[PDB]
């Protein structure tokens, strides 16, 4: 038998086949089911909002129409332009943007009809999605996407979509991000869509990211720490010399608002407080209030010379001096302890509430 | 009765339907009836004074021809494919950018013919409109965007659009943004276009935005704040050492008119003053203010130390060295008060102000 | 009669109107006439160096043929796909780039066919267009853009591009530019094109931008204003100090230049010097000027000392102080007055070159 | 002979030759040769993760069909439009993006029929193909990018791709990039691809990439040394002037960190440590030694002149004063050396590194 | 005669003329004559290494069939749609980006046929095309840019490109380009093209460009020289007061350093030693050393006080003063002179240079 006549007989003008109708029509509705493989990942980011995912998308629905039953050979493997002649289920994304297909020598198109008249649909789309992404602890977080498929043109009755019970999600081998790390978990849940013109099925793909910790340590969490550590050291040693206590002081503050400005420009603006600014925040605090002891020590360094100038005055002269190394030596000490606690509460709290969520 | 053959009976080659021709020819006009649903709602910023909004658009007009009354089913789906055949109103937007369909798949066309030929045309696209945004108070604004649908081809004779009484615009459930906040208002009104060739129908709808008020204070209100306090903390103490004095002044005003020049970075050029430019002003001029009050005490006491190189130079001394602490005693305690009740002085306009408006 | 069969019959099969023909072939050149409207005006920027400009384009052209004189409706309107059916003058735009069709829904295009057989052709376009702007003086210019329309087929003989006596260009209402002021005058004048193959017909628009001074002031002039004041009255006062005096000199001339340098960001390269550049130039002069004044000072006192250090050192005393004392004085009350006269005729000068320009 | 005649007869309606067959059909895999060569080569960066090559593919597979056997030349030289009557094997790429076809004045294609039916087809692409770089030592590293091709649609069976024994890849005479160093050796080798559909064959192709070391050292390295030489020799001189040293050794610091932030900005966000990240934490671990040993210095120097203010006093003045000197003098000529064997040992670890891997 | 007859049987279904045969088949080479000329330039950048420019093509080729002989008129104009009718050469670019035809109303091409059959085809497009840039010298070289054309699909034999004797390339009037001044020459020369396919014949145009000097020197000439001034002026004075002197020469060396960095980015990354990075190297060496001398001076000033502290002592107050002071005095005058004689150097040889190559 010859390979052209069949092929057009099957599909072709002595044939029925009218691609404007559902198959089973005034029937029930035609079950659909749909596997996902994901070729690629990357592209996230903050400010974007989206992912750019590679896919390749399987659908396998049954036709009673096409089932030629006159060839040994189970399957036919068929061309890319058949598969406009073939009756096609619409696919839409709830968060679709782009998705432009590939069309490189050929279209990338797979089509395989079974004996029995099972269709396979075969089709590679890069799709960029909105992800509503959690910014509330910036340093550590889990971010869930979501990919949504819909039927823009019928109705709940007519067609369903259904996931397959194996092998549903796969991923490709040995394929990493350099910021997230993929949960080999994968929860799939299906929620319908009601409208005002009608009810159209959906189902949903959940995926979780987990962030790297490492680079936000070296690039933010490092230089505060230097700098708080030089700041308080500084100020403790050189008490004599006023002018250069005051000029550390002011020098330091200035790098932590500008170090703090810069760490705040990657990410978007959002009403609600991460966690880096609260270290950020607390860090200027305790930067801010060294300049505030030296002043205060200064001042009562003031007060003890003007008096002196004024034993009578021998007699406060111990005593203001001793009142002012008493603080320098007592919050010489103090600071280092009551910062030391601090880091423990704040990494403890963290660390617990990243474990539990 | 064969589906195929109704098909093409019904808008085919034996129906006298021709595309070219408007419904109800030399007619009072076709009234158009639209429902809007926002998809999703971003891509707000100052310098592109435009927003991206995906959109579901529905279409409604009846039609006397295509009334085929030889159906039991009240009404028929049809594909994407068909709706080339029938007649389409036209539909423009006044400031329209992009606006490319996405075709994934299958084209995102909705086709719904009702016994009675009542047509419902629907499409998803997405728009890009310009916003004429008010940059009068950049931190408390309300900003209205406006969406305007006009006929091109078509005069007001002939072709009327009209809006849905009930449920004319619908939004996405749980949709929200990270800058603004929606109101659920939106207030609908039509304007007609008058222009040399005709006049030409159109519809608009308007949408209310109110900004976050949470990032711009963290972002530029604290940091200016500490700044100002450090300068006049600092200032007051360490009153001998003029050199640390005028350097710590010196360092905070370059920072202060650093840290304002980069405020105004995002946003774009205006000829008009903005709420933040006279924030940043102000405080700029009482950093500025606290060196001319260090070099005035500085000039007071160097005349002191001259006359005193020329009792009767102890008959100057006294007065001479009361009058400049009685300067910096009061200098002191005055600026924070007459900084305070600026502040709130401040708030207190601007929040009648937004109440108002 | 039917209204299908008419507009078949009158540009169709059985019409021998060819579309390959220009109209009144063998015969006098086939005069258009354009009439142009601005639907909106917006991106303008130097680096650029072009204006996207929404546009809304009319030609209205005589044709003898497709003179039906059977109806009695003065005009018929045509739907879009009637147009490829009609000869169309060909347009180009000398400086295009870009300007792709907006095609929502239906394609923007309106067609109406008069009983006389003349014919008016509307379509919707952006265009970008190349602008050669004067960066001359960057503060103060008037900027014309200048938009040329030319056939690129066809010469001077048989097709010829005039422009409407009356309301030739129009603007849409209210319609604002945030940088510039449109000037309401709008002068067209046409330039013919020379070229090897032959000579071809050309139309010009003309359009007149006024810059808006004040962001320009806010953001440059003032900051740069205060940083000479400060230098100058700190420098004036603690003159005893000079480590201090040397140190702020140093810091200011540092943001000075720094700030020039991010002055000239914003715009492209030019061979020529702005005015901007001529500010910031003589405030760095004036700054760096300062400095020198403190080191000559110092230098004239190292004299005295070292002199001291060799009554008949007491005969020069006297004269050392009282000489560098009177260099103070001054240098302290001389240079802001030798500042507001450069300032007044600055401003002066530049005023009256943008008055007669 | 006509050619036209020969030409439709060839691969037209009277010939059987249908395009939706493929050749040898129930029959042996149709064995494909494929030959390269690069164009043009760039586009390389970090933090796109991706290079754009121009690339001339050649497919070359034998057909019996399209055997003529009647014309005496050899070869026949067919046009472009012709291409697409002829089956065309499919060709997909692993990793690709963009690779639109230029088709400037006519499409890129040529086709070469020889008389034993072997056929040659010549395309001209530009692919982005993502390339998973190796951030491990960023002065120093060698990159190799992989090409695969795969056939989309066909298994194993019935399609294998197979490379060029002689000049499989060949490269323009004369290209070379800015920043890496091509090498000559492209090993070529083939891994099979496994899916749940079926094993599809694979080809790939491996090329290997050397950084350029000139710029890093001048950007990076030369700066970073100067600073740190500038500090040592600062820090010990003007030991005397405690706020002079202190100023310095701060100021140094904040270069230091800033100057390392901005080193890292042009590559993208990785957890694991590059070299660079190495040389940097230790140049900025000197630098911050030096602030301690002069704060240490100065506190034994308070130590002495407080017991001196308290013969007894001079049994210890001697003690102190040489302890700080013997501190500061050995300090001084320590720490150059204790940096030059580091920078000796780091070198030549990297460069055995490098020539080993 | 009527026209449309004529349209048709010329080209048409009468006429035997095949489109997808060469002229004179089975004959000499195709000599096919170019005319190119600039609309525009412009685009030009080191990062993209690219440069835009508008041309219009003109190619001119003798075609024995279509010769009418029948029409009183020398020559026909023609319409773009005819164009696709007729044989057209390929036309390929070495190096070849983007080059999208212009589409405005109508597409953008000229058909003229004369009497002999003489064919020009005209377009206009826009060709981004790659150019190696050569960046030894940054402030002042000379680029050549070169475009090339090519035969994809023909081989030398069958189709010669050849350039137009008299007037081969134009440029519009009065076009200029802000960076550089275009060059008169326009030397033309043409390579042919050997592969492994077969020889390809090919044209080569280059285009010299000739950099301005003028802002180079005002954005960073001048501002190291003003630097470079103060540094030496400030250091040499104010010697007693050595922390002012410290701090002046640091804060002038991490200037100079930051200005240099930011110098070196809007440019590519190169092995090679650019002019600009002489000069900064220089400067930066001159600052560098001030800071060393100063450095020595301090030193032997303290060997004086601690040597006196230690007549017997005056016998060597003398000769340290004296040594200390001759330091100082010889290189305040020493530095400048040191100074202009390479300034001299420098900009002689470059200028030597640049008019040699
Ligand atoms: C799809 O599956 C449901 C549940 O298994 C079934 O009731 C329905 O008939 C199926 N649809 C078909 C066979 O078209
Ligand atoms: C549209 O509505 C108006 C007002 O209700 C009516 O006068 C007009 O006839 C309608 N147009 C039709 C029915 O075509
Ligand atoms: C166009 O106008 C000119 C001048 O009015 C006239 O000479 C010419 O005949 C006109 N062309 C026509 C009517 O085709
Ligand atoms: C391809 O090559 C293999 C091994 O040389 C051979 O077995 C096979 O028959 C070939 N395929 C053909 C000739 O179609
Ligand atoms: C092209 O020119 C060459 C040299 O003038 C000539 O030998 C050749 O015959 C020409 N090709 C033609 C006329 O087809």
């Amino acid at each position: 038998m010859p390979p052209s006549e069949f092929l057009d007989k099957l599909m072709g003008k002595v044939s029925g086949y009218d691609a404007r109708i559902r198959p089973n029509f005034k029937g029930p509705p035609v079950n659909v089911t749909c596997n996902i493989f994901i070729n690629s990942f990357g592209s996230i980011a903050e400010t974007t909002m989206d992912y750019r995912v590679n896919i390749f998308l399987r659908q396998q629905w049954n036709d009673p129409r096409l089932a030629y039953s006159e060839y040994p050979d189970d399957s036919l493997d068929l061309d890319p332009s058949m598969l406009d002649s073939i009756w096609k289920p619409d696919l839409f994304f709830a968060n679709e943007k782009g998705a432009n297909f590939h069309e490189v020598t050929t279209d990338n198109k797979l089509l395989r009809i079974s004996k029995n008249g099972n269709v396979l649909y075969s089709i590679r789309i890069t799709l960029v999605l909105a992800c509503p992404m959690d910014l509330k602890n910036f340093p550590m977080d889990v971010q869930t996407c979501i990919m949504q498929l819909e039927s823009f043109g019928y109705t709940m009755n007519d067609l369903i979509f259904e996931w397959d019970e194996k092998g549903a999600v796969q991923v490709a081998d040995g394929l990493t991000l350099p910021q997230f790390i993929l949960k080999e978990e994968k929860d799939l849940r299906y929620c319908t869509k009601h409208y005002n013109t009608g009810k159209f099925t959906c189902i949903e793909a959940r995926f979780h990211l987990e962030r790297q910790m490492g680079y936000y340590l070296i690039q933010m969490y490092i230089p505060s720490l230097l700098i708080v550590i030089l700041s308080w050291v500084s100020f403790w040693i050189n008490m004599d010399a006023a002018p250069a206590r005051v000029g550390l002081g002011i020098t330091t503050v200035l790098t932590m608002t500008t170090q703090s400005s810069g760490s705040r420009a990657s990410l978007p603006k959002v009403s609600y407080v991460k966690a880096i600014d609260i270290w950020m925040a607390v860090c200027l605090l305790f930067v801010f209030s060294a300049l505030l002891e030296y002043a205060a020590v200064n001042f009562i360094a003031r007060q003890h010379k003007e008096l002196l100038r004024f034993k009578t005055v021998e007699e406060m002269r111990k005593l203001f001096i001793s009142r002012a190394k008493r603080i320098d030596t007592v919050s010489r000490v103090a600071f280092p302890l009551v910062f030391l606690i601090f880091n423990i509460f704040y990494w403890i709290t963290y660390k617990i509430i990243r474990s539990e969520d």
